[PDB]
């Protein structure tokens, strides 16, 4: 950075408080709505298959399904503000359009993944919805937002709305792989491995991924009453009656649907499930012990605000908190191992 | 190599304005702010002040509050937990000496019945002609407590840039005789005569509107429609006018001005303007925002740059403009018709 910047003298402050510049606080919402329709009209792939390139409204809308001869003044009005937020580079001329830095993880890679499901999901209608009932759970105890919102639970309402069902499972599928992809490359426990046992999780798609790069490990997938993936054995069971013996066991954001009395009954019926040296490995998101405006601190409390909304009792946590289940749990020896960007993989050890 | 893991997190921009929103309806703001000057309030204080029976309400309120303390909405002290006070943009979110606030327009842009015709704006991009709105709701906007909430909120706009207006422009302290077109019962134009007791008020609104107006000091009536005629006189107010137009009407309209006034006379315009460069700033954002409103609201109408203004002025006949920048994109106009 050049330039020479001296201490200098105080900077004298305004005087009174200027509402007008609070006016501006409607970007808020207007922002996610924008992202949301850019995303449905595809332009972030339609620039990014013009190779660092910025595309004018004509050369996007001229990507799009549409004969509206008013596509382009009106697509702009969309763009200006994803460009003014820095979603868009710009280039002004009118204006041309960008990726950013921020926007490259919303195009898909060789595999078709991208963070697009995760963000549909998050702001879709009956979500949004729902988070304006969020305050009564500070107002009310037991009440769940979503539940108030449309009379059944999150899940009841997605077996209804199959559009809210593939979408609910695209983001989990999506934030899956994702976050696996980091695991993968820095996490080094899986290496000795004989046997896995996934405790909650779903299809078992994660762990036929974790076999494929470990394949010494041979893999039980233990889930509720409703796709079999080789040297993966499915066992229907309910977690809280009991867990199925097992040498190590693999909890894949599991926890944090939950508060800490069921978590601690959870990770207590892994304790009694396995041998002495028997491991579980719990993957989280971690709430930072000093918040800031940063992605490790986001990527906790965007979770922990949707929680609050759909399942008001689970919660993410710190670190010392979840060394606090541990040790509820009767586990004596913890490992953390920091992935990337708040995500961790935390080892509870038996004696 | 795409950084998809930090990418998740984009879902914070939908969760930010539902937090914030929970927190206004809390009275989290005027709480801390009556706390004085500086005050950091922990989760437990706030709550105290907060009527609920739930023992776990302050647990609940921090997840809300860490939310925007981490977006900078809120300030943060660690102690060992955060407190948190106001900020300068969240001092905006408490009334001021004149008992008006912010509150009332960031509860109408994300109100529900907003919200939900947001969800349909691709469909401007994707089919000619068609209302986010109508399309949401089945029904017009003003066909459709939504009405208390939209009067407020523009009221509340109104009173907050004109509070501004007064302090920077002083271009009323001389006039003779002003017409507010589209004045609604008057009550703006008296409260601008209030001020400035030798202004000779004209009131011009459409008949079934001034129908039902009160009599106001220095205050006319006039009933008619502007895209007609204007009454004659010696200057014209356009406040929060032209944009609810497109080109080839606000032309009409300032050509039908033109014709009223006299050699010399003069518009006065009050809108936000559009700036030329846009930037993560209020100066762009309360122009990018009511444009993204009538998209969704009030297909035809739309913001303008100062250089797009002068366009508009001098297609309808006028020889100068003349800008008066107040703050935050607001903006006084002058259209001077030739001496």
């Amino acid at each position: 950075s050049s330039g020479l910047v001296p201490r200098g003298s105080h900077m004298a402050l305004q005087e009174g408080v200027n509402y007008l510049s609070g006016l501006g606080l409607s970007r808020l919402i207007c922002l996610p709505m924008a992202l949301r329709a850019a995303i449905e009209l595809n332009v972030f792939e339609i620039i990014f298959q013009a190779g660092e390139a910025q595309l004018s409204p004509a050369e996007i809308v001229a990507k799009i399904p549409t004969k509206n001869p008013n596509a382009a003044i009106a697509l702009d009005r969309i763009l200006r503000m994803l460009g003014a937020s820095s979603i868009l580079s710009v280039t002004t001329m009118g204006r041309v359009y960008g990726l950013t830095e921020e926007s490259r993880c919303l195009v898909a890679d060789k595999n078709g993944v991208s963070v697009v499901p995760m963000l549909l999901f998050t702001s879709d209608k009956a979500v949004v919805e729902s988070f304006y009932n969020i305050k009564d759970v500070v107002l009310e105890e037991g009440v769940i937002p979503f539940d108030r919102t449309h009379g059944m639970d999150f899940f009841a309402y997605a077996g209804k709305e199959q559009s809210v069902n593939k979408s609910f499972n695209q983001a989990m599928g999506a934030g899956s792989t994702i976050a696996f992809d980091e695991v993968f490359k820095v996490y080094k426990g899986f290496h000795d491995l004989k046997e896995l046992v996934n405790v909650g999780g779903g299809i078992g798609t994660s762990l036929s991924n974790i076999i494929f790069k470990y394949p010494h490990i041979k893999g039980i997938n233990f889930e509720l009453p409703h796709p079999n993936y080789p040297g993966v054995e499915h066992i229907a069971g309910n977690m809280f009656e009991g867990v199925p013996n097992a040498q190590n066991i693999l909890l894949k954001w599991v926890l944090h649907d939950w508060d800490d009395e069921r978590s601690i009954k959870i990770l207590q019926n892994c304790w009694k499930a396995l041998p002495e040296g028997g491991t579980v490995i719990v993957v989280e998101f971690v709430l930072p012990q000093i918040l800031g405006n940063n992605a490790e601190s986001f990527n906790a409390l965007t979770p922990d605000l949707l929680m609050m909304t759909l399942n008001p009792g689970g919660k993410e946590r710190t670190t010392t908190e979840f060394d606090g289940l541990a040790k509820a749990a009767g586990f004596a020896e913890t490992k953390f191992f920091p992935i990337s960007q708040g995500l961790h993989v935390m080892e509870f050890h038996k004696a």
